[PDB]
């Protein structure tokens, strides 16, 4: 069950967001935890191509070795907040799982400067959902959330404290793909 009507960041800049580039998961937090394992790797390129709003996810579970892509086209609910579709692909954009009723996740965007994110989404596939899942993001993969996404956290009445950090698992990220699937 989703249970939370994520707030946008006021004056989101879009297009900085949306600029073509990687965003690394680097800690997360389902308010439903036992949705999602403890240790995961996660990351999306985001931007626009010939005019579509898109975006493209790597998830890889580092314990199973579970890996899978996406390519998601957006649409627009209100500023920084989206409803996504997906095809689950290969990592060079073949369709393995196409765009489905059904299958779609909201994405809103709490909190975002140049370099680090905060983010709310709600998936589905079709009566089944994947709790509210938190997660923040930075540019690079390595980074330690610094005082602007946490305070963001915070102000989110969240704990960061108390987020799932990715960063003990060893993940490596194919950024080539990321940001080639966002044309897929
Ligand atoms: C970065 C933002 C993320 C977005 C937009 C997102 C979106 C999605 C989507 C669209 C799927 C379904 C893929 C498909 O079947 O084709 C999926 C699956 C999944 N995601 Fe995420 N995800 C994100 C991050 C994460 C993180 C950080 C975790 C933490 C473990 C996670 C855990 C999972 C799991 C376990 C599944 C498989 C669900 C199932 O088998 O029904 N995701 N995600």
């Amino acid at each position: 069950a989703c249970t939370k009507n994520a707030i946008a960041q006021t004056g989101f800049n879009k297009d900085k967001y949306f600029n073509g580039d990687v965003w690394y998961v680097t800690d997360y937090l389902d308010l439903e935890p036992d949705d999602v394992p403890k240790r995961y790797c996660a990351a999306l390129a985001a931007g626009t191509a010939s005019g579509k709003l898109k975006e493209a996810l790597y998830h890889y579970d580092p314990k199973t070795q579970d890996t899978f892509y996406d390519v998601s086209e957006l649409q627009v609910e209100s500023l920084g907040k989206y409803t996504a579709n997906f095809k689950k692909v290969d990592k060079n954009g073949n369709v393995k799982v196409a765009v489905t009723a059904g299958n779609y996740y909201t994405f809103t965007v709490m909190y975002a400067d140049d370099s680090s994110a905060l983010i709310h989404v709600c998936l589905h596939k079709g009566n089944k959902d994947l709790g509210d899942l938190y997660a923040v993001l930075n540019r690079n993969k390595d980074a330690a959330a610094g005082d602007k996404v946490k305070s963001a956290v915070s102000a989110a009445t969240l704990e960061f404290s108390k987020f799932i950090s990715t960063k003990e698992n060893n993940c490596a990220y194919d950024n080539d793909s990321l940001k080639s699937l966002l044309t897929k």
